[PDB]
């Protein structure tokens, strides 16, 4: 059938490795489990159309940039997570977007921006501010809770969304 390759990158403990596993096991972890880099094959139904979704979940740790361009390489859609509770990791989303694209040559590469943890009340980013770099970067601006599940389907989805129409 076909296949997506779908690509979750961010910053360590945005939330990358709950919002997969949300999706695929319905679950919320709430735990300590840092990724190095976790494959997930999934069969759905989008749309109508029968596909696989094959999901990298790789690590926010700087220690491994080479084997994240080396998976990077091969991905169709990227889901680059940053948390609305760490301004950090929101600061962090350029240089994923940029490293992205160097890896993939392209500058329009199929991409959500995913602002995490939005169950959460210490909001340090707005809303207003990740719209407008969604804006900047012609990509959609997805708010999620892994923990609650709001947004998840939604966020993998549009991303399936942008690489059909790419
Ligand atoms: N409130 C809340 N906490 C979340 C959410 N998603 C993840 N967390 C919590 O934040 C922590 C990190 O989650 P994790 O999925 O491991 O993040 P990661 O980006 O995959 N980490 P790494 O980069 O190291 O692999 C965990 O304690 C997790 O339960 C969310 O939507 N809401
Ligand atoms: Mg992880």
């Amino acid at each position: 059938m076909t296949e997506y390759k779908l690509v979750v990158v961010g910053a360590g403990g945005v939330g990358k490795s709950a919002l997969t596993i949300q999706l695929i096991q319905n679950h919320f972890v709430d735990e300590y489990d840092p990724t190095i880099e976790d494959s997930y094959r999934k069969q759905v139904v989008i749309d109508g159309e029968t596909c696989l979704l094959d999901i990298l979940d790789t690590t926010g740790q700087e220690e491994y940039s080479a084997m994240r361009d080396q998976y990077m390489r091969t991905g169709e859609g990227f889901l680059c997570v940053f948390a609305i509770n760490n301004t950090k990791s929101f600061e962090d989303i350029h240089q994923y977007r940029e490293q992205i694209k160097r890896v993939k040559d392209s500058d329009d590469v199929p991409m959500v921006l995913v602002g995490n943890k939005c169950d959460l009340a210490a909001r340090t980013v707005e809303s207003r501010q990740a719209q407008d770099l969604a804006r900047s970067y012609g990509i959609p601006y997805i708010e999620t809770s892994a923990k609650t599940r709001q947004g998840v389907e939604d966020a993998f989805y549009t991303l399936v969304r942008e690489i059909r129409q790419h």
